[PDB]
């Protein structure tokens, strides 16, 4: 005689079986696996697959309106701890799965959540009615957990692990709108899914431990615990990621940002050795060739060498050109240590090696305009410093390293460089916008200036954050591996980054940037206190991320 | 043993009496059902007779007085989602229809609603007694979920797909005021209905689906989700629709605009073409033919060009003249690109095309004045900017494009340019007056000035909003189709318009106007994070549409 | 193909009663989903015995129907609700139907009734405006009848003198960042060849629309320079102008067919053309 | 791909008895039909351990024959006509064939007929008549 608060890990709870889980459908589904050969892992008094083993947490707010998805899983062996284990270990699946729900709510608590399990063929995305399908209502004071098993209704025999093809979905989304009746700081309960095989589930063929298949390997190994607090640069410069800052509103970055899908919008693939350009026309202002400033320009779609796109140099920086004239030197912008060379086996000039500053122009050598778009324009190059020889030979090139620094004449707080209104794009990009209350971030860096070398993190005015997109190493991670199967495209793959008094989530989207729930603030969050992260799997759009911070 | 907080799909709850639903009625309902033939779609075990799909949810608050109707739905095959589908190869249905009310209150609160099933014939709205009828009265603290049959309560034998005649009507209206009994913000709980034909529904006779389609018998398909985010356009201006804009003084459309009958009060075919006349006068004022305003006129109807009606020609604005003389750009008006052709030859002359002012006035040759009626006015057109030279010939003609853009003295943008108090109307158009709370909208979109060509959504200028009283694919799908039987005055046909954050509704009044309940607010509706649009079916005139946007 | 080499069954043409026969559902799936049924079996009738009519003459034709009904096997397996993936995404059925091709649906081209069916016998192609079954387009415009505007390119006026002077604009193709879609033309631009001509000469069957150019540092359009301007392409612009097919290395070109007094002569300037377009002729008889 | 952790079995170099693997038909249909199978199981030899020999150079290259026979439970299903066709390639095998050289055929030169091999160190190019296995070529003349 259990009082119903406390729960076995082998007792369901409540069975509620929407219209999809019958009898013959479980016969249909286990003489049809047998082309696997015998079945794999199937004796029903094995502690792995008798008991509910913990898969996702989620939070449910007052904030949730109806019709919203809370939780969505695919069908996989991904679903359950142990299944997933073994899922490494075989070639392929076949079987339902119990899901159970325990909701940790009060009995003061109202508002109901549907359950529905989605048929194969049906795309889910926003114009999805969850709550046209057969489905089950949970209340928020429930007490017993409820368990809802997904039954593997499929178009093929089994579910390669490789190539599974079509499979159902469970989507619990909201039936009724939470009502905490009493206003204040309490606005979320929490849904705890644990996961057990169904009685039909079993594997089929064995396969080498992780040998690599078809399907995308799911990308929670590209982001580890010493990416954060460690090695680990960003993508326009060779610094150390010393926290992070949200844009409100969004940006657009596609010079090294690669897609989920393995695919580059852009120029100069991710690696910061050099960039150099043969054909390009140099010049100088002034009579006298004595303490003049060195004027280089070459047209858009003079990178023959580049076997990527022709509209810009390996290496080139992408960002609108802050024009200047005379002594002053202009505010930020990217400056870098070169040289002139001229063609033809020819070595680079001795005279002049002295610091240029690199951008995209318009109306070149006259009105010098910034430029938002890198098609239709022009690659520019001019020196902030004094040379006392200029060339002017119509074949001339540029040799300067790959990384950069920004120029800043005061240099007391100045602002984060490049802002998301002065970085230029290659055309026809996807823009990340803030969705939900999730809103994209921007992984920033300590960057030296030519107005104080000492741009050290402590005393003597404050630092200047130079801001990257996407990490380097995540950059390398997804130059080489397709994912575009690893999740379902609306959602984000989100992790749990926790610190030394909170904890904050965030979440990979197909674009490849990165959302986090902080909302509308513009405040850097340092990365001093970060110790550990822990993968959880994908998780939609609407979902709010936590921002549990000290 | 199932505990009551978790609910199945086929389970009906608590099946609640009420004293129409007698086996009386049921015996009569099959008697008489039969002269449609042996019954249809009586297979009891299918999954779309067994389970309840969802029909709506609304909002019951602590500011509802008793008597309030807070639900009304019409007894009707559309308002299951499935035998909305299965009525497309029936030529009628009869039987009754399941209603399961799920109210998510917790234990913590009180008051009561009340559900009675009003007879045909009666009249729907404010005033309406719910609680002297044969009723069922249901808590908040309510649990387990109350069912209740709708008889089918008809003077009919059968009711025909296309005209189903006088049905019954179920409300929902307040019985006992909502008490939360702490105070505070968190006053407002849900009710869902869901909805299963009942035991003794039936389609009568088959009929081929190549008949009378969807697009005959309810207006439904009028408003899809992808007609109102990036692809249907205007009845005035040719744009995309990016918003809603209330009305609260109210508005009248007469061109371009049908209503349920099928029948216009303008002079505009359905689509954007040119506006050609014959035999207008045209004139110059002075002597001297430099930089002269070339202008032109001909009475309203004369003009031999339309099937439909010979106030003005086909594509003619709606808009009044908005005088101007010198070198003065005018304010707000409809102003397209024109030419004046000779009517002996049909040749344009090589030299009289301008942007042109097109609009209607009073009084052409001495002082110019702004008109609404048509009955006594002229239609007249002027170029905004100087013509060298230009015909004077009396039997000329007119020929301007199809689109149009703003006339704006400067740069800067203005409010929507039809306004109510400029707009042509012919005698005896009905006038969109408010119902309520609910107020009258027109359809706004971005359309492009003299004053800045580059002007799109979100320039740093100002935007441009230009409004059509319908969305061009709704008044093309009412120009061919016949709604008389599907909507009675006193109603109208809503549509649930869900957003990223929060849900709207819509509704289609029998005049063809929209209405959205918004009150006395005039802010424009962004419709950019607009992700669904399903209909919901025909509700009464006086009751308010349900407008939250987050 | 040859049927009669199947299991086959053969049917007179004096045949009576009606045969029927039933489709076998020969699947290597374990059912056919809605929207991707999968390898389906398909059912053919042809000629086994050529048809004779021992009289000769003019009536040397018979017909047969096809009535079609569910087998006792038929059957609909898991239930969805029609608000998911719509009748509009499963097939391509109801993108024609009966209104769309009488009078109430437009051309791609020019936003007009369509009133006929021209057949090409030699073949043709179209790249703007027009998507496969894949929902990709290789052209440059979205599905309306919008604006043509771009910004930042040149405008010129030949010879010196500005009194009735032709008025001149280009901008070379692959700059044009006014679409999400593709950037060798702006939106709206027709995808017709510039037929050369000079002087006060009307061109031969052109797209022209009325148009006007804008000074890209306002946004304000000029007070006079609007005309019918022929929008196109052509290769070579400061010389002589040629007609071109090929996008890569071409340029987009406006040109006005009327006389205009002055004229810009911006280098960053820019162009607004309207939607709709009508046909350039010398004369007043029709053409092909 | 890593072979040896999948159940396999191990083939000498210098086995005289033939070494005996089955391949079941593991699929995610029902049946393959001829022209669109689709997803079929691999038969992968890699390597165990590499070949050794003693005596140095010389020869350094061992054919392994592969021999194939159908299993208990194969079947053909639903009979076709044999004029559709599914290997339309000419595998490229059908077109040089044994009098192609000691016979007929010809040179992309001269009309005359082949009698020599004669190999070339370092490369040549040659793209007159010289045709690619695409449905292409880089030059003029058609081969007549």
């Amino acid at each position: 005689s259990v009082p119903g608060t406390t729960t076995d890990g082998m007792d369901p709870g409540v069975v509620a079986t929407t219209s999809v889980v019958t009898a013959e459908n479980s016969s249909a589904s286990i003489a049809t696996a047998g082309i696997g050969g015998p079945p794999q892992q199937v004796d029903q008094q094995e502690t792995w697959r008798t008991n509910f083993y913990y898969n996702d947490v989620f939070t449910w707010s007052v904030a949730d309106a109806p019709g919203s998805i809370l939780y969505t899983v695919q069908h996989s062996p991904q679903n359950n701890p142990f299944t997933a284990v073994l899922s490494q270990m075989y070639a392929g699946w076949a079987g339902g799965m119990q899901f159970r729900f325990i909701v940790a709510g009060s009995g003061v608590f109202g508002g109901r959540l549907v359950a529905a399990v989605i048929p194969p063929g049906i795309e889910i995305g926003p114009g999805l009615e969850v709550r046209q399908f057969p489905h089950v209502v949970i209340d928020a004071r429930s007490l017993e957990p409820v368990t809802i098993t997904m039954p593997d209704l499929r178009p093929n025999m089994y579910h390669p692990t490789g190539d599974p093809g079509l499979v159902p979905t469970l989507v619990l989304s909201v039936y009724n709108n939470l009502i905490n009746p009493f206003g204040g700081s309490t606005s979320a309960i929490q849904v705890t899914v644990e996961t057990r095989p169904s009685e039909d589930f079993e594997f089929v063929m064995i396969r080498a431990p992780s040998s690599k298949t078809v399907d995308s390997i799911s990308p929670a190994g590209l982001l580890t615990t010493p990416v954060l607090t460690g090695v680990g640069n960003d993508n326009r410069w060779n610094g150390q990621i010393v926290g992070l800052q949200p844009v409100p509103g969004g940006f657009s970055t596609c010079n090294r940002h690669w897609n989920l899908n393995g695919s580059t919008y852009g120029w100069s693939s991710p690696r910061f050795a050099d960039i150099d350009h043969r054909r390009g026309s140099a010049s100088y202002p002034g009579n006298n060739a004595t303490n003049v400033l060195q004027f280089w320009y070459a047209n858009a779609g003079s990178a023959i060498d580049n076997p990527i796109s022709q509209v810009a140099p390996d290496g080139f920086p992408d960002m609108s050109f802050v024009p200047f004239n005379g002594p002053g030197i202009p505010a930020a912008g990217w400056v870098g240590f070169g040289a002139i060379w001229n063609s033809n086996s020819g070595a680079p000039n001795v005279t002049t090696v002295q610091a240029y500053e690199l951008g995209f122009a318009t109306g070149a050598p006259g009105n010098l305009q910034p430029t938002t778009n890198t098609s239709g324009s022009q690659t520019v190059a001019k020196s902030i410093y004094a040379v006392v020889t200029g060339t002017a030979q119509n074949p001339a090139g540029l040799f300067v390293m790959a990384s950069g620094v920004i120029s800043t004449p005061s240099a007391n707080a100045i602002t984060y460089t490049p802002q998301p209104d002065r970085i230029v794009t290659t055309p026809g990009t996807p823009a990340a916008a803030p969705v939900g209350k999730n809103t994209p971030i921007m992984f920033a860096s300590v960057v030296r200036r030519t107005g104080d070398v000492n741009a050290t993190a402590g005393s003597a005015n404050g630092t200047q954050y130079g801001t990257g997109s996407q990490p380097l190493p995540v950059t390398i991670g997804l130059s080489l591996n397709n994912y575009s199967s690893a999740l379902m495209p609306g959602q984000f793959f989100v992790w749990q980054l926790t610190f030394a008094s909170g904890f904050m989530e965030i979440g990979l989207s197909v674009d490849g940037y990165f959302y986090a729930g902080t909302g509308a603030s513009t405040t850097l969050i340092d990365l001093t206190e970060l110790i550990d992260v822990r993968p959880v799997g994908p998780r939609p759009s609407k979902s709010t991320l936590v921002f549990n911070l000290g």
